Formats: structure tokens, sequence, C-alpha cells
């Protein structure tokens, strides 16, 4: 990611708003901006085998595993405006469990792009079936929407759940019916 | 609308309950109420086309999506008085996901007229079935009703629940009850 | 309702707990007394027909409808103490609905009688019952008691749930479930 | 008032906003508007002196009685839309003392008119010192206004407390604190 | 008391009010009737110094004792109707603490009686002080009334609070504030 | 605003991250970030006349008026990320009052800019005391910052508190621990 | 019960724990501990038929009845230390249903006793099921036990629950689903 | 503490009290009791100095130190039943600060003795004053009582508060307030 | 356990960390992390049989008994940091119950060693199988790690659960759905 | 640091204890143990100056900025355990205010140490002191301590409070008291 273009772009962008961006708490926010955005775009840069490292061990046995509440930040691709929230992940390990730390970095991976809720979840739930290939996965985002909620429609009380069920988190009703029971 | 008569009509509304219309507070009101009334009931006159603004983009997946929280005010067609809540909407799609905004629009579209709670969870239901043609979809309100609460009964801790299942929703039991799992 | 009569024996009850009719605090009291009675017993004097009067809509849908909350208050016909809490309804239209607060009126035509919670949720489902001829209706009575509070047993955590199901709310498990679902 | 000139108004009011005064559901309306205008203006038509009943009795003590969450409904002058929420109420008295349920009959006297919640709260506690002339009244309105909230800036977490301090809680600083602390 | 003409005045009662007196349900309401007002007016036949049980220690030290949460309930004397909540109770010791059971007993003396609120705070505070002869004491009496809730204005949000101050309480500010502080 | 310069500048934004601008779901993000953007800055081009329009009455009383809760949004001028919460404005009126929305018009008139908290409540507390000219104003702004939330330091549970008090609330501190009470 | 040798023992347990049964505080100790004890294993004592006393009354419907929240009070067998909490009962009469205060003369009867928790909820629901021969019985007991907290593993947020399922409610598994609902 | 003679006085109370020590469940009951009641009144045998076991640094700072919430466990010395709750302990340091855990060790020292709670809350802050010698202590001991809850008046909702203030917590108001305000 | 040996590699690691060991309040810490850590791995030298303590009594019932809230605290084998929370056991007997607190004493046996959440509950799952021969057990662990909050990912909001279903628990669906229920 | 030393130390610690360092999951726990501890000392190695990044900017205005709700985790100096939760900050600037995130990085450098928490409140205080020169700062800690949890005197509901206050926090009371009051 070339900053120096970005920081271009940025002082442009502040003068046609209709700000000074000779103003004293402006002069550093080209570069400010450009950093920032190279951090929140990180996630195309990364590799799911890099990310997971070696953390996969024996499982310790055969019952569902419920990582809650790992809070989340992106970016939707429509507005390029925050939408936030927590990532819920649950699995039923075939042989091999994966460093609850991951689930995390796996989050994050594919949060720190422009995305679309809808495809967030998938994304997660895939990347964690081709690590630890369990008997199968559950992934449920939830997050509110900075371009619904600060402008638009402008709606405050508003959440949006999506979710991908794999294995046998989408064959077994009873399953995901567990899983989502640990949520509530 | 005609705001000229509709003015006419709240100067006169003024007097007959047994007000001044020439009070000082009271001198902009029969304005503020047709132009109050103008924006209540824009709902009749809107396009569900127009109001989706063609933001109808591919499937990320075959899973439910659910929001939630949607705020809405409305106005029961049998006293003219207020009612509000939320609206929860979740729906499977079939090759086509909506932008999550439009559901809030189409919300506003409905709730801006003079309506039934149970009218309105149907005609929302009807519109995102039309919109996207998807597997289901399901939408719950709930409201207060002010023609309830600061009249008649004057019942406070009242709340009224009307839904509309299409699809897999009306078809599928556990598709149902895992929608309304979500809200709980 | 004879409110001398009333009147009459309030006057002699004071005298016989050991109090004086004639001090100042109690010099209105066997006549408020009276009127309260006459109030608390309304429920016997009132015709569903008139409760109702009229307000049956045509159904909008097929869903079921929920009216969560209706506060209540009535006497035990034990201890002639009041007990109260929340009436909940849920039903599924058979081509009709009612209006919404005519289900708090019904609500307070049984409740304002000397009463028994069992009786009181069969009673308020039997008149939804016959006034709506619907798939089926479910009420749910939760209350504290004062006459199991202030004495006797003397419990200070306790309140009891009663109710009546009818039509598919009673034949269809899931539609039971479903309602009682929607009031946790 | 004229409940005659109200349903033709009201009859005309369906006509302008671009409904159907010959729909089944809108047939009655005229007349329930009519009804609901007249008991939400009753408050012009009510006298303090009949409102407080001479329920005025000899002070027990000189402490502070504090009525709070008396819950009131309202309509703004301004758009004759609905404020809601709860009135809180102190004194201290100087030889008498109200009945309780009098405080809820003065603020609906002065909340079922077209109001401004900071006229509400001094009217109330002018009400108050006239009845009783006691050493101090405090009152403190807390509302919602949908007129904020179902159209113009659409605020939703919004709510605005008024207040009028006479006598020793206008005096006393101390006094008017231990008020308010009572109401958190 | 006489139970007898308790009975009978009851059994009267039944008729007069339209219900029938030799039904199943009501035949031993009179006769639960009459036990239950003589347990709800057995205040009134109780003597402070037997009510305390010459559980009076010396002090411990110099810090306000402050028990709350002291769970009451009472008739109103003008509907003859419970009015209940709790009753927080501080004081200040003078050489002398009381048995914290005692202030319960004292609460249930003066609660068991007919009374108006403001005269119950007074009377817990008068009997404390005359039990202990305290540097000061302070009551707090927080309740809600069914005579407001269940008839006439109907409010369902409403609770009264009352107080008696006495000795340091009334006079010293600080300490007055200090109590009331540790109930927040 | 040159809305063609933006979508020029954000469709050079989408590939220097490295994304597709000529993908499906980016075709239209550059148009909507360039609407976007002339939304979230529009408080510059607004008038503090125009947005208080004539909303200004009589004061009903001296006592003081305090609006809280008025959500807002935010773009902070380090990262151009936004920033939001809640306003709450406290004021003692001269002689005039505010019609309650235009604190919220005023409020959107700041924060729809490039801004640094301190700022936004001293304009807002400054507008307030230009157009009423009252005996003192209160602004107490808290609000979350995504800068310290989705990227950097990464803290989750922080929440930043900046306030401005003018005339009696900057004077008496009486005053202003009242309305800062009224916020807790 | 001897109380006369409870105060013998109890005087020597003081003696021999290394307290002074002399001092001021412990002179009436040994009587108060004798009459604690007796009231605490009256439950012994108890007959069921006297307990009840003939409150049994005709089925007026067929639906569950649930009686929850009913406090509890018990001394394990184990250590002879307080353990209580609440009891859930719940339902289906079979022609008859039970005064609801009995139902908590029922409880206290087994729990003032020395017990393991296990036994009071089976023992509860026997009780029951002999006075009424209902369809079915379920009782749920959760409790706190100071054995386990203020002594050997000193756990501080531990409860338990322990169950008994009698005729429907053991055998029909939806309906012990539905009573146990109720409780959540 | 002599086991071997509470377990004897422990099987002879069994049997006073209607039970059978040769039952199953009670074989080893009087065991259980006699070293419970050792180490229930183990406070009696510590001795502050090896409490503290050093510990005592010197102070960071001169601002007050708080410790609330440490859970404490207790028997009163009037009916030998268990009161417990939370003991919070503020203090300003000379010079010398204590090891936190050593504030739970002392707590525990004089809670785990036959005790009332006004003498506990001195105590506790005596011993502090002892080891520190700090510019002030203050003690706040909140507590729940089962002889005032199991039997009794048996008032499930009270809570006594008691409290002991040395050195600048007793003289300076402003300090005790601050230190008191950390507890809400 | 060598502290002689823990207490010099824990003042080498003081040294190696940039620390001085000779500080005033570094000077016991080899010797206080020494003992730490002889009690945080005490659990490797316990013995089931030891724990138990022969406290395994005759079934009262066939019913479920649910043990909640069971706080733990372990260390992670991968960072040596601490995680925790609570256990959650639940099991139907076989003609045996355990003893409550030999569920804590169970759990804190295993969770006083390294370990990974996921063996944790199936280790005290098969404990219990082991000790009682239960029909069924079921254990869920819900903890929290510092490994994942204090260093690496840093998430805030995020919590594992992790269980382990044996017997009945494992076979019957509705018998782990019924304790999952117990537990929400 | 040594990671290498760091490691040769863990492995041993590994063996010390009753461990295998062999074990597959332990395999690179010494590895992990070294970085993690490397990480949660850095704040040793950190300059101030590097920290605040030059952004202190000019002061908006005289008003007091509270930022809360700061978490923070450290490790006690005592016992190598963690201690953590919150840190809030209030200041009055002189001319200078600084970045927010500024704050977060303040605290992470004292927190990121061997600690003491009376010393983290006044080290913090003292860093923002030097890096703007207000008029007055204050700091409040509020932590959980791990030594005192899981181990030691194992008390589960203690929170201890510290804090530092300089300028005008320290001399204006007044000032103190509304910084508090903004944290509740
Ligand atoms: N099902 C349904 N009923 C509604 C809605 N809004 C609304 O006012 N109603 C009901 O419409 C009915 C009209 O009753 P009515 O013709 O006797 O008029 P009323 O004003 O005297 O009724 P009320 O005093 O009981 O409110 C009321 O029972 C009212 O609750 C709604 O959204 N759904
Ligand atoms: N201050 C005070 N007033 C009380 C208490 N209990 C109680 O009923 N009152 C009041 O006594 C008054 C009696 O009023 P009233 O003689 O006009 O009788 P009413 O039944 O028509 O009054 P209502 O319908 O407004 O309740 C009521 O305002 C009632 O609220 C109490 O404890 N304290
Ligand atoms: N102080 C006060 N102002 C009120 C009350 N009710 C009420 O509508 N107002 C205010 O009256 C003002 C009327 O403003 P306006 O004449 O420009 O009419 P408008 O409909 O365009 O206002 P808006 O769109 O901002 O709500 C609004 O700012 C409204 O918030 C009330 O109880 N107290
Ligand atoms: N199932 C069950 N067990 C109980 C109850 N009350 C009660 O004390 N127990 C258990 O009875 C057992 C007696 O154990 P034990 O004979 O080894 O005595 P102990 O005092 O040394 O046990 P402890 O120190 O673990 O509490 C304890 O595990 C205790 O938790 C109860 O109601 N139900
Ligand atoms: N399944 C499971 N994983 C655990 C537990 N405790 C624990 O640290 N882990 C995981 O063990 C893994 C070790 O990963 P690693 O060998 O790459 O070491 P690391 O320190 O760089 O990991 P990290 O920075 O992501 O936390 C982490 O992902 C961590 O979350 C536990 O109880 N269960
Ligand atoms: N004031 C203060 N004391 C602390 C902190 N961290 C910390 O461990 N301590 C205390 O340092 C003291 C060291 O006590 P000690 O030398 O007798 O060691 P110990 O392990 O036997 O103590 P313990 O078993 O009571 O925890 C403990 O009382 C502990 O609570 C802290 O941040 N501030
Ligand atoms: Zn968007
Ligand atoms: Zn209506
Ligand atoms: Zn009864
Ligand atoms: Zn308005
Ligand atoms: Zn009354
Ligand atoms: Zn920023
Ligand atoms: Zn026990
Ligand atoms: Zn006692
Ligand atoms: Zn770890
Ligand atoms: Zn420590």
């Amino acid at each position: 990611v070339d900053l120096e273009r970005l920081q271009a772009l940025a002082a442009e962008w502040l003068q046609v708003i209709g700000e000074d961006p000779g103003r004293e708490g402006l002069l550093k926010t080209p570069e400010r901006v450009a950093k920032a955005w190279a951090f929140l775009t990180r996630g195309y840069r990364q590799r799911l085998e890099e990310v997971v490292g070696g953390a996969v061990f024996p499982a310790e046995g055969s019952e569902m595993v419920v990582v809650k509440g790992v809070e989340f930040y992106s970016m939707c691709e429509h507005h390029l405006l925050p939408f936030f929230g927590k990532v819920h992940i649950g699995y039923i390990p075939d042989g091999k469990i994966l460093g609850l730390s991951k689930f995390a970095r796996i989050v994050d991976m594919f949060a720190r792009r422009l995305q679309v809720q809808e495809r967030l979840a998938v994304q997660i739930a895939e990347a964690i079936q081709e690590v630890l290939e369990p008997q199968g996965v559950g992934v449920v985002v939830e997050g509110v929407h900075l371009c619904m909620m600060m402008r638009g429609v402008e709606k405050q009380h508003s959440r949006t759940v999506t979710s991908a069920m794999l294995g046998v988190f989408r064959e077994n009703q009873k399953t995901r019916e567990e899983f989502l029971s640990h949520l509530r």
C-alpha cells in the first residue's frame, strides 16, 4: 500500500469537503488517515497459514467448543463506514482443536477488509473448516452499522445477525440449536 | 396533500376543543400540524421500487439473515393516535440479498400511513418477498399503542406482537423457531 | 349494589376491629369503601357483547397475535384480599381479529369480581373464544397474592401462573410453545 | 365540546390526507377521534376544587412527602402529538397533607390539555401550593416527545426534564437536593 | 376482636355485592375474612415493651446503624385497601443499641392497623426514640398503594415516600444526608 | 461540495488500498461515499439562525430545563473516523425558552463536521447561549471513539466526557451540580 | 422438644468453643438457641392433613398451575448449617386444585427439618401427589448452601438445583419442558 | 477446641430435636459439626501480628485506598445463626500501606467468632488502626441475618449496615463522604 | 515440590526481565511466588479417592441434580497465564449421589494444574462418572482467558465454553437439553 | 530481554512443579512464556515522550475532560500474578489537551511492569502532569487481584480502588467531587 498516494488523496479530500488542510489540527491528518487505512485493510495481506501459526492440537474430547463474544470491527464496502459487534464461533472437532486466540486472529483477518456482513460470517466459517476439518462449524456475526445509524435511514436500535453453518452444524438441526442456545 | 386545507381544519380543531388559535404558543400550530401529517402519511405516496434503490446484491451464502430492532412509528386508523416499537426481519435468500438500510426504508413506507398492527407486519413481509424472492421471510412487529395507554382502558404495561411468515418461515417450523430464538 | 348498606356494614366493621368511625380520618371511610367495592365487583354487571362493542375486524393475516402484559387486579374469593399481576393473550384468527383494547376490557370484566386465579384464565380464554371463534386461544395469568404475602404463610418471593389453552393452542404443541416463548 | 363538529372535521381530515372515509376500518374513526379528543382535553373543563374533593388532612408530621412515578400523557401545543413520561412531586406540609391520589388527579387535570412541558411542571406545583399552602413544593416532569421521535429530528434516546420549585424547595438548597436525591 | 360479628358482617357483605354466600367456594369466606382482619389489626392490641422484649444492648460504637429493606404491609384508613413496601431505619445510639429483629417487630406493630403512610413513618420513629433514647433516628417508608392502582386514578408506576427525622437526624443536615445516601 | 471530485478520489482510494474498483459491489461505492461525506459535513453549510427557526418562546418559569440523551455522531479531525454517543444540555432561562427539538438540530449542526470532542461541547453551549441569552447553559458530551477502538490502542471499555459551562452553570457550583445530578 | 436439655447443651457448647457463657450478651443465648431449634425442626411434628386444612377445591380447568418463588430455609443434615433459596411447584390437576398458600405450608413442613436438598424436592412432590392425586406434579428446588460458602471449599458463586417429577411430569417430556420453561 | 466434646454434644443435640444419630445420613454429622465450629470460631485463636505477617509497605501516595466487597460470614452471638455479606474498607495512609489481602485476613479473624454486627465493624477498624496508624480508617459492614430471615420475624428483604470511622474519616466530613460514595 | 529451587528460578526471573531482586518490594517475592505455584499446581498431587472423602450417599430420587456456578481458576499450559470462570455440573444418579461440596473439590483438583479448557471439562466429567457411576453426567466450563486479554489478540469481550457429556447426557438429547436449559 | 534465558528458566519451572516439558502441549510453552513476559514488561523500556507522539493540542476550553473505562492489565510485584480492571482519568487543561488515545498508551506504559496498585495510579497521574501542564489531574484505578482470588484468602467479591489527585483536583474539593461523580 502506497502511503504517499493516500496522503495526497486525503489531503485533497479535506479541501473538497470544505476544510482547511493547512489548519493546525489537520496538518498530520493525511498521514494519520493513510496509516489507519493500511491497518484497516491489512486483512487482505495476511495468510491463513501464518495467522493460525501451529496452534492445532489433538482433541481432548468430541464435545462442542464455543468461543463467543469475539469483538470485531469492519468497513462496509458500500459506504466505507465502520460496522462492528461480535462474532460467535462453535465447532465439534473431528480430531483436532484450535488454539482459542487463533479464532480471534481469523476474525480480524477477514474483518479488516471492505466487507458485507453476510460474507464475513461465511469466510470465517470456511477458514475454520479449512484449518481444522471438524465435524462441523457454526459462525454467528452480530453487528451495528454506522451507515444506517449516522446517515441514511438513521435508525438507532437496529442490529444485524448473519450466520454460516458447515458440516454437522448445517446437517443436524439439534446441533445448530444447541450452539445457538449457548449464545443466549 | 393540501396543506392549506389541513391548516384550516387544524385551526378549527383548536377552537372546538376549547383552545385559542390566537394564543402565542398556538399561532403556528395549524401550519406545523399540516406539515407533520403530510410527513406522517408520506408512505402512501412512496414506490417500493424507488425505496429499494436497486440495492439488491448477489447472495453471499444460504444462511438466515436477521435484521432486528428497526424502530418504527405509525398511527392507528381507529383513533389516529401513534403506536410504535420495533420491527424484526428474518429471511433466507435465494441468490439475492437486500441492502440492510432498505429494510428500514420498507418499514417506514408502510408505517407512515394509518394502520392496524396486524396489517403492518403482512405488508412489510410481502414487500420483502416481492423485492427479493427468497426461500422465505419472517416479520415480527412489537409495539405499544397510545390509544390503549393515554385513553380508553388506560393499560400501562401492555405490548402487542404481530407477525407474518412467508415461504420456508411458514413451512419449516424449525426455521421459524430459529428466527424467533434470535429475537430473545 | 346498595351503597347505603355497604356503608353501614363498613361503619360497623370499623367498630368491631377496634377503630372509631367518628375520628376525622375515618369520617368518609364507610362511603369510600362502599364505592370502592361497587367498582371492584362491577365485572359481574357487565355484558361481553357490550364490552367488545363491535370492534371485531376482518383478519389481515393468519399469523398469531400476542397481546402481553395487560395488568389486572382482582380479589380472592377466599379472603377478599387483592391478587394482581399481568394477563398475556395469544390467538390465531379464523377470519376475525379483535380490537386490541377489547382484550383489556374483557380482562377487567372478569378480574373485577371475587376470583380464583385458575378460573380467571379460563373465563378470559372462553370469552375470547365466543367473540372471535378463532382457530385457537391461549391465556396466561401471572399474579402475586396478598393473602399469601401480608398474612398466613407470609411468603414474599412467590407468584402464581395459571393458563387456559383452547383450539389449536391446546392441540398444537408447537403453536403453544411459540406463544409461551413470545412471553419470555 | 361539539362532538358532531369534531367528527365532521375528522372525516374531512381523512379525505385530505389521501384516505377513504368509506373504508370499513375508517367508518367509525371520526366518532372515535371526536370522543378521544374530548377526553384528551377534559383538563380545561375541570376545577381544582372538585379535583381535590376535600381530601386535605391534618399533617401527621413535618417531614417531606414524595409521590414519585405518576405516569402522565399530554399533547404538545406545537404539533398536537403526544409527549409522556412521569411526574414526581415533593412537598413539606404546613399543617395540611393531601390525599395521595389527588396528586395524580391534579397531574391529569393539567396533562389533559395542549401543553409545553415547562408549563406543566409549573401549573402542577402552583396547584398544590394553592391547595395545601405548604412550606414548599417541588415538581419534576420527565418525558419523551413524539414530535422529536416520530418526525423532525427523529432523535430516539432523548428525554426532557422540567421542574418547578416553590417555598422551601426554592429557598432551601438542601431541601431541594434532598428531594432530587429521592428521585435517583 | 368479636370474630362472630365479623363473620356475620362479611356474610352480609357477600350478599350485598351480589355474590352467593351459599356457594361452595364462599362457605368458609366469612370465617377466613374475620380471622384475617383480626391479624391485620393486631397491632392495635400490642405494646411497645413486649414487642422489644428487653432486647436493648450497650452500644458497641458511635456510628449510625441502618436497618433497611424491612418489608411491611398495611391498610389505608381511607379505603381499607392494602398499601405496602419497605421501611428503612437509621439511628445514632446514645449508649444503647436495639436487637435488629425488634425494628421489624416495631414496624409490624404500627403497620398492622388502619394507617396513613405519613403517620406510619412518624410512629415507627417515635417508638424507636422512646425505647433507645438515641442521639437521633430516621425512618423512611416507601410504598405502593392499591387504592391508587386497582381503582380511582388507577396509576401504575407511582410509589410514595414518607419519613420522620428525630434528634440529630432532624437537626444535623449531614447526618440525615449520610443516612439517605446509604439507602441509594 | 463537488461530488464528482470526491467520486474520483474515492475511486482511486479503492485501488490504492488493494481493492478492485471494477468489482460488482464497489461500482457504486465512489458515488455512495461522495454523498455520505457531503451529508456528514453539511454542518459547515448550516446557519444557526435557520437551524433554530423561530422556536423561541416566553419562559413558563425560571427553573432549570434539561434535555438529555440527544444522540450524536461525528468524525474526529485526526483520523476521519466516527466518534459518537450522546449530548446532555441543561439551562436556566432568563426570559426565553427554546423549542426542544432545536437543541437536537444545533447538536447536529456542529457534530456533522470534522471535530474534537472538547470543541463540540463548547460550540454547542455557545450556540445555545447566543440564541437564548439565558442565565446559564451547561453541555455534557459523552462518546466512544472508533479511532481508539478499531485501531491504535484498541481499547474497548473507554468513554470520553467533555463539557462546557456558561453563565450561572460556570458560576454557581450548586447549579452545575444539580444539572449533573439529573444526568445520573 | 425438651427445651431445658437444649439450653444446657447450648450453654456447654459456648464453653467448649472458648466463649464465656456468663457474659452479658450470652446470658440468654442458650434459651434463644433452644427455642430457635424447636422452631427449625417443627416440621417433623407436623402432619400433611392439618397442613392442607382441607383447602382442596374442584379443578377450574385442565391447564398446569405453577406456583414459583416459594422461599424456603432448611438445615443440612451433614453440617447443621442453613441452606436456602426457592421452591417452584407445577402440577396438572385431576379434578382437584390446592389452595395456593398450602403449597407454601407443605414446603415449610419438609424444610423445617434436617435435610438433603435432593430429598426435600422429592418429599414436597410426594406430599402434593398424595393430597391432590393430580395427573402429575413437578418440583424444582434451587438453593445456596452455607456449608459450602462459609467453610470447607468456600465457593461463593454456586447454587444447587434438585427436582422431582411425578406422573405426567415424569413421563411426558413436553409437559416437563413446559413447566421448566415457565421458570425461566 | 475439644473436638471430641463438641462431637458428643452434637450427638445429643440430634437426639433431643427428634432425630436419629444412628441413621446413615447422620453417622458422621457430630464429627462434621465439631470440625465446622472449630473453623467457625478460629478467629478467637488468631493473633493480629501473625494475620498481618508483615506485609506493611511504605506508602506510594497520600490518596485514599478503598478495598470494597470483601465477603464475610459470621455467627450472631444471640442465636448462633449465620449472618453474612460484605465488608468495605477505606483509609488514608500515614507513610504505611497494607497488603491488600491482609484486609481480608483481618475481616476473617473477627468474623470467625460469635458476633454482633455493630461490634464487627469497630473491631476491624481498630485492628487496621493499630497495624497502620493511618491518618484515618473507615469500615462499613453490610449483611443479611438468618435469625431475622429463617425464624422469628421472618423478614426477607432486610439487610443491615454498620460502620466505624476513625481519625480523619470521623473528623473530615468530606473524606467520609468521598469514601461512602466510592461504595455506591 | 522443591520450594528452594522455585525461589532461585524466580529470583533469576526477576533479574532477566529487568527488575531489581534487591528492591524492598521484591525481597520476599521469590518465596511468595514459590508458595503460590506449589498451591496452583497442588491438583497433580491430589487423589480422587481422598478428594471425595467417602461422601457418597444413597440416592433420594432419580431426578437430575445440577450444581451450577462453581467458580474455578486455572493456568493455561500454553502461556502459564490464568484462565477462570465457572463450572456447571449436571447428573442423574443410579443409586448414588455425591456430597455437593465434593463437586467443588473435584473441580479444584483438576483446575489447579496447567490445563486446556477442553480437557478440564472432560476430566471433571470422567472423575464424577468414576465416583458415582451415574446414569449420566454433563459438565460445562465457561471461562475467560488472560492470554487472550492481557496479550496477543487482546480481545476483551470473549469467553469460551467447553463441555463433556457422558451416559444419558450424551445419549439422550432431551436430557442434555434439560441440563443446558437449567444453566440459562 | 534475554528470551533464551527466560525459556530455560520456564522449562525448568515446568519440571519442578511436577510437569513434563516433553509433553506435546508443553513443547512450545517455555518459548511462549518468554515472549509473553517480554511483552508484559515492555513498559519499563518505553519513553513517555515517544508514547505521547507529540499529540498535544491547544485547549478548546477550560472545562474538565474525563477519559473513563480505560481497561488495564498488570502484574503484582508480590506474587507475579495479574491484577486488572479500569483506569479513569480526569483533568482541567491549561492551554493544552492530550490526544485521547495517548491516555491509554500512558496507562499501558506503567501497567506493563511489576506493580502495586497504589503506585500505578500515582505514576499515571504524574506522567499526565508532566506531558500536559494542566490546572489539575485526577486518576482512579479500580481493579481485581488474582493473588487474592485464585489463592491465599480466595475472596471473590473484592475490588480495590486507588487514586492520585494533582493540582486543582487535590486543592479544589468540589472539582474532585465533580470528577468522581462522573464515574458513578
Ligand atoms: N387489532 C387491532 N386493533 C386495533 C389497532 N389499533 C386500534 O386502535 N385497535 C382497536 O380498535 C378498536 C376500536 O374500538 P371501538 O370502535 O369500540 O372504539 P373505542 O375508542 O370506543 O375503543 P376503546 O375505548 O376500547 O379504545 C379498539 O379496541 C382498539 O384497541 C391495531 O393496530 N390492531
Ligand atoms: N397522604 C395520604 N393519603 C392517603 C393515604 N391512603 C389514602 O387512601 N390516601 C388518600 O386519601 C384520599 C381520600 O380521598 P376521597 O375522600 O376523595 O376519596 P376517593 O375514594 O374518592 O379518592 P380517589 O378516588 O381519588 O382515590 C385519596 O386521595 C387517597 O389517595 C395515605 O397513606 N397517605
Ligand atoms: N420547550 C418546549 N419546546 C417544545 C415542546 N413541545 C414542542 O414541540 N416543542 C418545540 O416547539 C418547536 C416548534 O418549532 P417550529 O415552529 O420551528 O416547528 P417545526 O415543526 O419545524 O419544528 P421541528 O421540526 O424542529 O420539530 C420545536 O423545536 C419543538 O421541539 C415542549 O413541551 N417544550
Ligand atoms: N447432595 C447433597 N450433599 C449435601 C447436602 N448438604 C450437604 O452438606 N451435603 C454434602 O455432604 C457432604 C459431607 O462430606 P464429608 O462427610 O466429607 O464432610 P466435610 O465437612 O469434610 O465436607 P466438606 O468440607 O467438603 O464440606 C459434603 O460434600 C456436603 O457438600 C445436600 O443437601 N445435598
Ligand atoms: N483450545 C484451547 N486453546 C488454548 C487454551 N489456552 C490457550 O492458550 N490456548 C491457545 O493456545 C495457542 C498457542 O498458540 P501459539 O503456539 O501460536 O502461541 P502464541 O503465544 O503466539 O499465541 P497467541 O499470540 O495467538 O495467543 C493460542 O492460540 C491460545 O489461544 C485452552 O484452554 N484451549
Ligand atoms: N497494597 C497492595 N498490596 C498488594 C498489591 N499486590 C499484592 O499482592 N499486595 C499484597 O502484598 C502482600 C504480600 O503478603 P505476604 O508477604 O505475607 O505474602 P503472602 O503470599 O503470604 O500473602 P497472602 O497469602 O495473604 O496473599 C499481600 O497481602 C498482597 O495482598 C497491590 O497492588 N497493593
Ligand atoms: Zn454501508
Ligand atoms: Zn387506536
Ligand atoms: Zn386468598
Ligand atoms: Zn411538539
Ligand atoms: Zn386509600
Ligand atoms: Zn481519531
Ligand atoms: Zn452441609
Ligand atoms: Zn441472631
Ligand atoms: Zn494461553
Ligand atoms: Zn499479589
